[PDB]
């Protein structure tokens, strides 16, 4: 049962709803939890959609050390340094890798020789280690997590940023087809960008309850710096010696934490029908013994034909609960459809089905049950992600001056500004926001993204903050 | 670019070759670790579809624990890697990378189940694990870090964990034999043999003819409730009674894809069975540099369209900077199972050559023709596999009587199969003796004939047959040899 509301304490809300469905469990070491059958489901499903979608664009996926050697690193950082195997101490200390570059790019250096190998792409899943002094919050800032992250190398910079672009349509899919979460495309400030790269590519998403952007997923254009740093080369058609052109790109785990933060109400969890492992729950309603070897048939009965629709079912004839327990556990986890059969709706050939998103009630014949149910799971999908890019839209202000911003943050909004792009101008506007949020008693505003879609800029609009000329419309917030 | 060991002369030359040469590996500076390429991950890949699809109907469900342990709770030193430092700051306390879940996972399974309504519990996890051994590593075999599964289930009887246990030792089997080709023996570990830990370890076993070892291939342990004890994992009753839960632990590696490699792959180089080979078909033009009118890739990608409508997987290798024939033997050192060639005169008389790997056999296929014959083929490529494999492990075990008959079958490099007390004392002083026996030949990887398991399916025991070491009664006939 979730007793916290999601509009009154947001925090408390969002650790009752992901504990009382059984997403996540505690662990004895700071920033590390267990993520549970319930959870990893979901990771599942955006992983295979995700997966076969890398493969249709030629990505093989590959398994690289989770350990790299002091001096490959360094080529501290808030890295894990194994230094020790059993009580002897290792002649070279080793860490756990925060990402995976200093690990694959070696490699890549030794396989590219010409441009007969080129173009290499490569993914890998697994989990990397940022121990970071701070507070964790479970799905979305911890220091292990699962993320997948792909590599690649080409002959020329158009290609690769044609994969960048490529890529992050993949993940504006994640979000937006899957997990029914609306996200913007954008490019990240000079300031906001990986150091490494020349070009750093977002998704970003937008929590309302607290007024934060959150970058969602990453795609960048590295150019040829790290093949510089790490002698990728090849010899082209003619002869000549030329530097491979890379990109890298990735998304973790963070991605079910913002699914949870959209969709969830104060019932608990709202699973939107794609990613959820069951899709339709069936609960028998069993009291005195009214009916139930009948009752019972009769649902494996309707489980098979509903699955010969593929849809995803669950009978839960567990005799151990009674069905009002049944049907609390099932909203607190929240999934799409709850089909109830009891002793009367046996007598009149019918179900009642109850959708979690809006908790409407509908008395469907048997013979209906598998169209009905698509529709309903097609329409469960679609609102969610209509409701959240409402409020998408209902959160993003635009302005043209300073004056405006401070009363935006207070309505916990984003805020939409022509910029100069100035970095200098950024790191001012952050320490101004903090300073002016800080007097009002984490409050400093950053560049969440420069969105691709961009408004036209009138000649002559002045940068809102440094009063030169704006060149791009920007997307400002508080931040995770 | 193409392999010349061979591998009936010098196996660790031929095999090292084999996965550089088809770019299954690549080597790391860390030593033990390696880099799993595509070629190599795309058989894990379709292995682990398998295994998670099985799983799942038993109804266990996948989760992630994290990859590290606090040193109180892992030590319930162990030859672990300790993480020490974050930056240039020391841990207040050590924190270990995982060997293995089970500190990781049980305290939670400690939390979880209080009644028997939360029975059973069924919980596997995908993950790699570390093992910080000082002794020589192998590749795929025998490594630092590995990936596996480990599969951690709790119950309220006995005989139920005890039927899950061999169900997933039955998923193994099938692992290795339905999708690898492999053939395995199903067994029980010696008393001396099995995981401390536990009440009974069961196993399937392989056998390496070029080297006469036994490797273990899978396992799956019958844990009892020693575990339960020791992390107080506790249910009430159906009558109310506080009652240990009975446990299941099981794990398979990527050491399936090493001991795939060895029993399939020939003087060419690997061969990959259809039914995990990421590219089963390879199609190659018979085209030149600079001389692509359209007339043959375009039949290729006819082909492959009509193919694919079969779910075959399929590659064309259209790549312009290599010949024909260096096509041939680049996929042939890859072990893909089926070359199809398109030139010319293919193109004039309406057929393609396809040549399958396994063999060298050649078959002129009508285009019209190609699918349900390629598939013919692959199911036959499968099947001829696995069945040479089974014959050469029967040819490689010997049974006996007596202990003067060991040396012999230990010297044709084939395991024995015995009957045997079962006492623990004997096994060791077996090691011991088989040990120096094999020193003193090698003077006119050890020695040591160690069990392997004692197999599932047991031969009658004769009414006063004695051990073939003790002279003592025996008891089950049991499987030895040299092992890695
Ligand atoms: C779960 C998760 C996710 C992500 N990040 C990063 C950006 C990114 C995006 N987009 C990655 C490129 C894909 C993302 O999701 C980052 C993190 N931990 C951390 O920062 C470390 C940490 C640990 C404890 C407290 C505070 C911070 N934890
Ligand atoms: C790749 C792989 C596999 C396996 N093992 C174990 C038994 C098992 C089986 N069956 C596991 C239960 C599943 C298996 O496969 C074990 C290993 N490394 C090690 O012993 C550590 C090591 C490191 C360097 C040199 C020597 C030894 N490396
Ligand atoms: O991890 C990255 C860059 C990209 N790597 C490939 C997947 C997508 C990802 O955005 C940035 N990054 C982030 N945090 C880091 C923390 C440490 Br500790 C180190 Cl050494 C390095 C890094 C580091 O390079
Ligand atoms: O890892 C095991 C027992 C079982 N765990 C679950 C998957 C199947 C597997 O066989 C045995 N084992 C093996 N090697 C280990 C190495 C170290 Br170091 C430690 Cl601390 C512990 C262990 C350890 O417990």
């Amino acid at each position: 049962m979730v007793t916290a509301k999601k509009d009154e304490n947001f925090s408390e809300w969002y650790t009752q709803a992901i504990v009382r469905s059984e997403m996540i469990e505690y662990y004895d070491i700071s920033g590390c939890y267990i993520m549970r059958p319930w959870a990893f489901h979901i990771w599942e499903k955006v992983q295979r959609f995700f997966d076969d979608e890398i493969k249709k664009m030629g990505v093989e996926n590959s398994y690289f050390p989770m350990f790299v050697s002091r001096h490959k690193l360094e080529k501290s950082p808030e890295v894990a340094w194994v230094t020790h195997y059993g009580d002897s101490p290792l002649p070279e200390k080793i860490a756990i890798r925060p990402t995976s570059e200093t690990i694959m790019y070696p490699a890549y250096a030794k396989w590219i020789r010409s441009h007969r190998d080129l173009p290499l792409k490569l993914n890998q899943w697994c989990s990397v280690v940022r121990w970071e002094f701070k507070q964790p919050t479970p799905f979305l800032r911890t220091r292990e997590f699962l993320w997948q992250e792909g590599h690649t190398a080409h002959a020329t910079e158009e290609e690769a940023w044609e994969l960048v672009l490529d890529i992050l349509e993949l993940y504006r899919r994640w979000y937006e087809e899957c997990l029914a979460v609306p996200v913007i495309k954008g490019e990240k400030s000079e300031g906001e960008k990986f150091a490494g790269g020349k070009k750093t590519t977002t998704v970003e998403a937008f929590i309302p309850e607290n007024g934060r952007g959150i970058q969602a997923a990453t795609s960048h254009l590295l150019g040829t710096n790290f093949a510089k740093m790490f002698e990728i080369e090849f010899e082209d058609e003619e002869g000549h010696k030329r530097l491979v052109h890379q990109t890298s790109w990735g998304c973790t785990t963070r991605s079910l934490g913002v699914m949870i933060m959209t969709h969830g109400d104060d019932k608990g969890l709202v699973i939107p029908p794609r990613v959820a492992s069951v899709q339709v729950v069936i609960i028998p309603i069993l009291f005195k013994d009214e009916n139930t070897g009948e009752i019972l048939g009769k649902c494996r009965e309707l489980k098979t034909m509903l699955e010969k629709a593929d849809i995803r079912v669950r009978i839960d004839d567990r005799s151990n609960y009674t069905p009002g327990w049944k049907y609390n556990h099932w909203e607190v986890k929240g999934v799409p459809l709850r089909l109830e059969l009891g002793p009367k709706d046996l007598a009149k050939g019918t179900a009642r089905v109850v959708r979690r998103d809006t908790g409407e009630a509908y008395q469907i014949s048997w013979a209906d049950l598998a169209p009905k149910l698509l529709e309903l799971m097609e329409g469960i999908q679609r609102s969610l992600f209509e409701k959240a890019k409402a409020r998408l839209h209902e959160g993003i202000e635009k302005i043209s001056t300073f004056d405006e911003v401070m009363p935006a943050l207070n309505r916990k909004h984003l805020v939409l500004a022509p910029w100069c792009e100035d970095p200098e101008s950024e790191e001012q506007i952050k320490k101004e926001t903090q300073k002016l949020s800080e007097i009002q008693a984490t409050g400093a505003m950053k560049t969440l993204c420069i969105p691709f879609d961009q408004p036209p800029m009138p000649e002559g609009t002045k940068c809102f903050y440094t009063g030169k000329p704006a060149k791009r419309w920007t997307l400002w917030g508080r931040s995770y």
